[PDB]
């Protein structure tokens, strides 16, 4: 779980994910671990975006997180 989270953090902090690396990462780890790592990455991403949005809607990273989810 620690290793897969370390990998999926690097995956999340990026745009235009290369299919090959994503497939290799999925094959490397177990189903529960890959799902849980995706969940952890999204949770910490949203927490960081909300923390950076203390003042208000100005400069909101949530659009970046949502776009990453779409990619």
């Amino acid at each position: 779980l620690a290793e897969s989270v370390t990998e999926v953090e690097i995956f999340g902090k990026a745009t235009s994910i290369d299919p090959n690396t994503y497939i290799t990462w999925i094959d490397k780890y177990q189903a529960q671990l890959v799902v849980l790592s995706a969940q952890i990455a999204w949770s910490e991403n949203v927490e960081t975006a909300l923390s950076s949005m203390g003042g208000g809607g100005d400069a909101a990273p949530l659009h970046s997180v949502l776009s990453n989810v779409e990619v």
